[PDB]
């Protein structure tokens, strides 16, 4: 009979398909299609490796534009596209990947790096062997021969990107049971009436779902749990109506922003924003009642963000916390692709973000990120906390891999660690004014440990002391090499800044920095400006900033 793919569902491996899956690389595919990639196959056996059979994994597709081309004008303009799949197991895998019979053999390069996975060549094919953790594995399957320079920091990445996200078994947690209380599991297609619905729990079974690019999923206040399935496919946009003390996102399925039109206004017929009003649709957005809640965020891939991917409605946004694993963001070609945001108290840990801005948000207390790759495009730092002046403390951040980067100018605000400048003033973070801080705010007990940068990348840090700043401590980040010198993009700073309202010199105590390598070359105190280009650092500001040896 005619080939047909052929998926594993068992306790080791779950595979899936979408019978609708289309190759295009130009247009929107239909409402009810998947846009499938054309160069990459996937499939997956459990090991040991045999002549056992092995499963299709379906490859989804993300470009630029998300097939508008009156939309690329958002994008950063280049010419590269991101693909990926997953599949969920709990033994060791072998991850076959394979690209057309012209192709020639060409070897790849895993980022991260440090993963250090088996890898094989055989048959036109290339041989993974990804073992089994707990919190699963997120990287990139780059081949030497897709590599091209983006100009004009001339960074080698994948034109065509591959990335596999191999995720652990669903619990009792994250997976509604069979014949769950209150639930309600909508057929494929365009899906309505959950703004409404009198159900507790969402259910997206395998198949794709759609709003439109003129609606969103907006989830009546009854809803506390929406779950997408492994094999689930839905574009469209979540929007908790609940205060609930929990509103959960779990399962392992797609959610894809690519019918909305970057920032899409909700409150405008979908239509772009006017004014950059910052009304454009997040991915995951919720409202705050009177009382606490927790946005728990397990398993799900989210594609195609036509604006920042979440925010959440409230006048305190203290009440507010969030729980996130295993979460990955692809796709996000388009500016103002914001990370996540951090609320008080947040643990967010195995995720893999792909973002045009910025990345992680250090912009609340008691918050741990860990387990982190980045493919950071063109605007923005990976670590931000800099638009406001904020009362922050007791904040962790530990290893996190930015597996690329690829910054063009100081415009873009790049840098590792940044903090740009005062939003109310520079817009667009960046400004020779530096009197409009506020001395009666501090950020403190701040660690940033375990950081790689790999490839060619932007400063370490170029941070603006918009509050006090104090106890910030950077332990282990290793940077590849750095971006053109030519491009103003790798030298690090801290200006003097100065309080708004009364002129109070802005501090800066205790900022050490231990660790830090470029290349096979150790950073010290004595190779910190001219190696590792930190050469920015104002005299009044100098002595704080200690380099421990
Ligand atoms: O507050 C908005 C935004 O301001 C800054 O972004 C600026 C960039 O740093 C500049 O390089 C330049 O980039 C233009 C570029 O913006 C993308 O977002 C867009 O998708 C693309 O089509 C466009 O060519 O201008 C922007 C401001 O417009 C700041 O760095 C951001 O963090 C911040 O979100
Ligand atoms: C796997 O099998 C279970 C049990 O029948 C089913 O609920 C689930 O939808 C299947 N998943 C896939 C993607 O095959
Ligand atoms: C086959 O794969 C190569 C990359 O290995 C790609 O450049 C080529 O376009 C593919 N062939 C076609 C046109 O399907
Ligand atoms: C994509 O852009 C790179 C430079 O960034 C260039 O070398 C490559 O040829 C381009 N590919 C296509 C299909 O134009
Ligand atoms: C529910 O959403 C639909 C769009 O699917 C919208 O037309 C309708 O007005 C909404 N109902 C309420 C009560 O808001
Ligand atoms: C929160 O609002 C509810 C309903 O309006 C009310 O019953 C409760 O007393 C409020 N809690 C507080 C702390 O005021
Ligand atoms: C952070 O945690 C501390 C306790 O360690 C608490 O006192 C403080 O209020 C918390 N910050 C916020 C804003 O939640
Ligand atoms: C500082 O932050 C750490 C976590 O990074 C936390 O364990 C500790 O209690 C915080 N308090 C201080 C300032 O020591
Ligand atoms: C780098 O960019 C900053 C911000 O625009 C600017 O002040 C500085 O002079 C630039 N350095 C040079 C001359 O490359
Ligand atoms: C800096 O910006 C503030 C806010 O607009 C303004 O009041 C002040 O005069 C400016 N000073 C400088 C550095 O020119
Ligand atoms: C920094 O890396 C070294 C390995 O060279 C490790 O021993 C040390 O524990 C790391 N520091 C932190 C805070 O993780
Ligand atoms: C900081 O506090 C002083 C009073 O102690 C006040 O004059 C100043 O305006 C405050 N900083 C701000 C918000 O500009
Ligand atoms: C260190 O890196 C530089 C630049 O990549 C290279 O030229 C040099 O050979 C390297 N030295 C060692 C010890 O590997």
């Amino acid at each position: 009979r005619e080939f047909m793919a052929v998926t594993a569902n068992n306790s080791q491996l779950l595979t899936w398909w979408h019978n609708t899956g289309e190759i295009n690389t130009q247009t929107p595919v239909a409402d009810g299609n998947v846009r499938q990639s054309g160069l990459y196959s996937v499939k997956v056996q459990t090991t040991p490796a045999s002549s056992s059979l092995y499963y299709d994994s379906f490859v989804y597709l993300a470009i630029p534009g998300n097939g508008m081309s009156d939309q690329l004008q958002y994008t950063q303009g280049y010419n590269q596209t991101q693909a990926w799949t997953s599949f969920l197991y709990s033994h060791d895998a072998t991850v076959k990947i394979s690209r057309n019979g012209s192709s020639a053999n060409s070897n790849v390069v895993i980022r991260p790096t440090s993963l250090n996975f088996p890898v094989r060549y055989d048959n036109q094919s290339v041989y993974i062997t990804v073992p089994y953790s707990p919190t699963g594995y997120r990287f990139s399957v780059e081949f030497d021969d897709d590599l091209i320079s983006l100009a004009p920091s001339g960074a080698r990445q994948p034109e065509n990107a591959l990335l596999i996200f191999a995720s652990p078994f669903e619990n009792s947690s994250t997976k509604p049971q069979p014949g769950s209380p209150n639930s309600i599991a909508p057929a494929p297609g365009r899906v309505l009436g959950l703004n409404t619905t009198s159900a507790s729990t969402v259910v997206f079974n395998p198949g794709v779902y759609y709003f439109t690019g003129h609606d969103h999923m907006v989830l009546s206040s009854s809803v506390t749990w929406v779950y997408f399935a492994p094999g689930a496919y839905v574009k469209g946009a979540v929007e908790f109506l609940s205060t609930a003390s929990e509103v959960k996102a779990s399962g392992h399925g797609v959610l894809s922003g690519e019918q909305y039109v970057w920032y899409a206004d909700p409150d405008e017929g979908y239509q772009k924003a006017s004014g950059a009003n910052n009304n454009g649709l997040r991915m995951w957005r919720g409202t705050l009642g009177n009382s606490s809640q927790t946005f728990v965020l397990n398993g799900v891939t989210v594609s195609a963000p036509p604006f920042n991917s979440m925010d959440w409605s409230g006048n305190s946004l203290d009440l507010i916390t969030c729980r996130v694993d295993d979460y990955k963001q692809v796709g996000a070609f388009y500016g103002q692709t914001d990370g996540l945001e951090m609320y008080p108290g947040t643990i967010l840990q195995d995720v893999f973000y792909h973002t045009d801005d910025d990345g992680l948000k250090m912009y609340y207390s008691n918050v741990t990120a860990r387990n982190i790759v980045m493919w950071k495009e063109s605007v923005a730092p990976v670590v931000e906390f800099g638009w406001t002046p904020r009362n922050t403390e007791n904040v962790l951040f530990d290893n996190v891999d930015v597996i690329h980067q690829a910054y063009a100018n100081a415009g873009n605000n790049p840098g590792i660690f940044g903090a740009v400048n005062n939003y109310l003033y520079a817009p667009d973070g960046l400004s020779s004014n530096h009197s409009t801080g506020n001395s009666n705010m501090t950020v403190r007990n701040i660690t940033w440990s375990n950081f790689r940068a790999e490839g060619s990348s932007s400063a370490l840090f170029r941070i603006n002391p918009i509050q006090n700043l104090d106890n910030i401590s950077i332990k282990n980040v290793s940077i590849e090499s750095f971006e053109p010198l030519s491009i103003n993009t790798t030298e690090s700073w801290m200006p003097v800044w100065y309080d708004l309202n009364n002129g109070k010199q802005i501090t800066v105590t205790d900022f050490s920095i231990e660790g830090f390598t470029v290349g096979n070359t150790t950073i010290t105190a004595s190779n910190a400006a001219s190696v590792g280009r930190i050469d920015g650092v104002d005299p009044a500001y100098a002595g704080s900033v200690h380099y421990i040896d």
